[PDB]
């Protein structure tokens, strides 16, 4: 985000102020405090009720420019006046920091230029607010792509955003040129004339202009792919000019669809007179419907907040009401940022405080939303339909916030539950109902509460309704291990009943397993609401025994049968719901289908396409119902499903890894389906096979984890630096996630795979973080772990100071490296962690992300011992790093009287290592050689090595000038640096003929 970037800038300014105070420069603390004030002003303008993109970028650019000027003044004061060793070391560090800040400022200025161009273009056309809507739409549809870069490397994110905005504008103009409407063509012609001049537009036809603008869009998309990490990885994953052209065509098609949707949204908005007479645009019914559909899918928060702000600025109200609404919007934005803060890793409080803060933030958001709702309802200047659309948008936003809060509270359920568990086992019937109500409130079933509150039910009415509900307890067995409680909640106005089932499996005294299931109706078998499973106060051994018992019980095929029946019933209900809306076909979707059908050169009416789609849907529904009827049949040796399941189990036992395609082929062969089936039936069969495979893999993973943990508990305790409680807690979290995945697999294979990968990644991440924090004493923020659940990719980062300190400690004692290798081997002994462990091994060995280098994507931990070139590169890096570690230790010994000086030297050398050697360009040049002649590759490698030598010489000159006063430091530098130069030259001067590895 931008909040964390501004926080980091403010922290850097504070450190700068402290260092300035230390050295005695009291004449620049005023300028540094002014810079801090500017940064605080930017932080405040994020959270305001009149947030503007151009103004915010201008403020950020001004703050960065002021910081650069202050760095210039500090450096000038440092050289021009007499100085000592500490001052010159701080001088070099200041130069590095100023370089970084200047690069970030250049990126921000580029983004500001793009926004200014859009602003001027919108202003000339006479239709203001165009830039705001365009930027909000682009942000909504590309935040998930841009935000990670801003988190890691802000300049790349800013440049990618600018290029994507340019591409969006060009595609929009190209589409507007070819519109049949004359006014739209005239407006697009005016825009093109403004962009390129009267002469360029007066000598070209419309189709030529459209093609030129589409080519410009292609160039902008290519630039964005160049400057964006995810897009670059996707671009390199294709390979071949044909694949690249296909990728560009798909990108253009997606962008064209987005631009058509934006045009549909924009063409409905109309001008309404503002308080000062300025013409301001507010969306119609269809625009708000589009925004609500976006909000129901997890997007559209930017567009909704901008819509509310524009409604604020487009209404005439009394001063008190307008002030209240503005304050409500300010509080909404502030509490949103606070919630993102508390859910992050920067929070340092305990679990109870975290849950309390989450609840308080949600309460503030809800109160602000209620105030906005009351302000909207009080005004009577709008028709009923628009008001209803606005209230529905607010409802959707609050529902999304409620879902996030509920997920966080269910994550903290392990700490929330035990008090309510004891009270619920230690109470009477009325006390049981009170405990159930309070437990449901604490876990935040705010989605269901909001669904109740849609009709306007009050809190007191809800409390009375819950107090008058009917509760009955069922004893499954005489031993009383499993207890089932059924609760009925009825709605008088909606004429609906809600069923809640809670199962309490009492493993022992103080250990329980809770499964909370909510049904839309008691007569409906499919749970519309999710099924949640949590473990409270149960040790790892008890959970593992429970999992083994569950697998044994499901071996006979009952639980799997019920799960598959639930999944099939949900699929059938979804298909019926989709079919029932055949008369409500979206005109845009129908137009797209017609265009795609007619693009093949065949003049075919829509009737044939509709008939084909209906036949495909009918075939899919028929085969799904055939499968459902087959499942409901009694168990028999002649049942094909049992034979298919047995064959799949045997294949998993023997091989251990069967792809979804192979399972689908086996299912088709067993059922004998024709090869020329419609795509929908094949897709449904593939989904069924994927779900079965996912459940079988979950069971196999549980068994393997049980075995491996039972064998390596002691080794994990010894190596990870964990006590019994810590490792027990980690394993409890992993096994609870596994149980939740097994229970939620009925929603599809995607969710099950996501949750399984999340569990394994969390386990590995916690183990690694504990190992680093224990054996190196690093601060909690020095070593960070980034994990993506969607792709299952695990990374590693180190701050330059932490990296240099790690290298120094490892040089002082190799036992830390031996311990890390032993821990990685022990983790890799698990069959279910081998791939991630190998990828992490490669990433740690090279220090750069695997995605950035396509050559290392397929490399495993074994490949580092087979390819001579890879081992040569690794040895080069190891030798250089050892040389710098030796230099750092020698300089620390020679300057034992100045801890600050050695600290700053450590920072300098860490930054040098990060910037010069570990940049991905060198690795790409020296490893990636696809479709290049040998002479050009050799010349490029020699150029890179010469650049490295030049940078090393420059650093040598800087350091030698820095410590000219101290003799011992001079001798140490003169002894060490020529060794690095000679090593790099020897690596360069040695011919690469033998390292090529070409067979004779």
């Amino acid at each position: 985000a931008v909040y964390f970037l501004l926080l980091d800038l403010r922290a850097e300014v504070d450190e700068e102020i402290a260092w300035a105070r230390r050295l005695g420069l009291d004449d620049l603390v005023a300028a540094l405090e002014a810079v801090r004030a500017l940064i605080e002003g930017a932080l405040a303008t994020l959270e305001s009720a009149d947030f503007d993109y151009l103004e915010f970028t201008q403020r950020l650019a001004d703050a960065l420019s002021s910081l650069v000027r202050v760095y210039d003044d500090l450096i000038a004061r440092l050289e021009e006046q007499p100085a000592t060793t500490l001052r010159r070391a701080y001088r070099i560090l200041l130069e590095y920091r100023r370089k970084e800040v200047r690069e970030l400022l250049e990126a921000v200025q580029e983004l500001r230029d793009v926004l200014e161009t859009l602003e001027r273009l919108s202003r000339r056309l006479g239709r203001p607010d165009f830039a705001g809507w365009l930027v909000s739409f682009v942000l909504d549809h590309y935040g998930e792509l841009v935000a990670p870069d801003i988190l890691t490397n802000p300049a790349k994110g800013f440049r990618a955003l600018a290029h994507l905005l340019r591409a969006f504008l060009y595609v929009l103009l190209a589409l507007k040129l070819r519109s049949p409407d004359e006014e739209l063509r005239e407006e697009a012609r005016r825009a093109v004339a403004f962009l390129y001049g009267e002469e360029f537009v007066k000598a070209h036809s419309d189709e030529e202009l459209a093609e030129l603008l589409l080519e410009r869009a292609r160039e902008a998309i290519l630039e964005a792919a160049r400057y964006n990490s995810a897009l670059r990885e996707e671009f390199d994953a294709a390979g071949g000019p044909e694949g690249r052209e296909a990728w560009l065509e798909r990108q253009l098609l997606r962008l064209r669809g987005l631009v058509e949707r934006f045009l549909e949204l924009w063409e409905n908005s109309e001008l309404r007179a503002g308080p000062d007479g300025e013409l301001v645009a507010v969306p119609g019914v269809k625009g708000l419907e589009i925004i609500k559909k976006l909000l129901e899918e997890g997007k559209g928060v930017n567009l909704a907040l901008w819509t509310l702000g524009r409604l604020l600025r487009a209404l005439d109200l009394s001063p008190e009401a307008r002030a209240a609404y503005e304050a409500a919007l300010e509080a909404l934005r502030r509490a949103r940022l606070q919630l993102q803060y508390v859910q992050s890793e920067r929070y340092e409080g305990s679990d109870r405080e975290r849950a309390e803060a989450i609840r308080a933030a949600f309460e503030t958001i809800r109160a602000a939303a209620e105030t906005i709702r009351a302000v909207i309802e009080a005004d009577t200047s709008l028709p009923a339909e628009l008001k209803a659309a606005y209230i529905e948008v607010i409802y959707a936003y609050l529902l999304q916030v409620a879902r996030e809060v509920r997920d966080a509270l269910w994550r903290l359920a392990e700490e929330i539950l035990p008090e309510y568990i004891e009270k619920f086992f230690k109470g009477s019937e009325e006390e049981q109902r009170l405990t159930l109500y309070e437990l449901l409130r604490a876990l935040g079933e705010d989605y269901f509460f909001l669904d109740l509150e849609k009709e306007g039910y009050s809190e007191e009415e809800l409390r009375e309704l819950f107090r008058n509900a009917k509760l009955e307890v069922i004893n499954a067995d005489e031993s009383g291990k499993i207890k089932l409680y059924n609760l009925i909640l009825d709605a008088k106005k909606l004429n609906r009943k809600v069923l809640i089932k809670i199962t309490l499996t009492e493993l022992s005294e103080g250990s329980y397993i809770i499964t909370i299931e909510v049904f839309k109706s008691p007569d409906a078998e499919i749970p519309e609401y999710e099924i949640r499973v949590a473990a409270v106060g149960a040790t790892s051994e008890e959970i593992l025994k429970y999992l083994e018992e569950l697998k044994e019980k499901a071996k006979e095929g009952e639980l799997i049968r019920e799960l598959l029946l639930l999944y099939v019933d949900r699929q059938i209900a979804e298909l019926e719901e989709k079919v029932a809306n055949a008369d409500k076909i979206d005109p845009v979707v129908a137009r797209l289908a017609i265009e795609e059908a007619r693009a093949r050169g065949e003049e075919l009416t829509e009737a044939d396409v509709i008939e084909g789609t209906r036949a495909g849907y009918q075939a899919a529904l028929d085969v799904l119902r055939r499968i459902k009827a087959e499942l409901e049949k009694e168990k028999s040796p002649e049942n094909p499903f049992y034979q298919f399941y047995d064959k799949l189990t045997e294949k998993l036992k023997e091989k251990g890894f069967v792809s979804e395609e192979e399972a689908f082929e086996i299912a088709r062969e067993t059922f004998g389906f024709p090869a020329d089936l419609p795509p929908l039936a094949a897709a449904a069969l593939r989904d069924f096979a994927s779900t079965v495979l996912t459940i079988l893999e979950i069971f196999k993973t549980a068994e393997d984890f049980s075995k491996w943990y039972k064998e390596n508990k002691e080794k994990l305790i010894e190596l990870a630096g964990l006590s019994e409680e810590e490792l027990d807690k980690i394993v409890r979290k992993t096994l609870t996630l596994l149980l939740e995945a097994l229970a939620r697999s009925v929603f599809g294979s995607k969710l099950g795979r996501e949750l399984l990968n999340e569990a394994l990644g969390t386990f590995i991440k916690e183990l690694l973080e504990s190992f680093f924090r224990t054996h190196y004493g690093l601060t909690r923020g020095d070593a960070v772990i980034d994990f993506d659940a969607k792709t299952g990719i695990l990374s590693l980062r180190f701050t330059p100071r932490a990296y240099a300190r790690i290298r120094v400690k490892e040089y002082r004692d190799p036992s830390l490296g031996e311990k890390f290798d032993n821990l990685l081997d022990v983790l890799s002994s698990n069959p279910s962690l081998k791939g991630q462990v190998d990828r992490l091994r490669v990433s740690y060995a090279f220090g750069t992300p695997v995605g950035t280098t396509p050559a290392l994507r397929d490399a495993t931990a074994e490949d580092l011992e087979t390819d001579p070139r890879l081992k040569r590169h690794r040895d080069f890096i190891e030798e250089v790093e050892n040389l710098y570690a030796e230099l750092l230790i020698r300089l620390e010994e020679a300057l034992k009287d100045e801890p600050e000086t050695v600290e700053i030297l450590t920072e300098i050398i860490g930054r040098h290592l990060k910037e010069v050697i570990h940049d991905p360009d060198v690795i790409n040049a020296l490893l990636d050689r696809r479709d290049l002649s040998p002479e050009e590759f050799a010349a490029r490698a020699r150029a890179v090595l010469d650049e490295i030598i030049a940078e090393e010489k420059k650093l040598q000159e800087k350091l030698l000038e820095a410590v000219e006063d101290n003799p011992e430091a001079k001798k140490i530098v003169e002894e060490i640096f020529p060794k690095i130069i000679a090593t790099i030259e020897r690596y360069r001067e040695w011919p690469e003929r033998e390292l090529a590895g070409l067979p004779l």
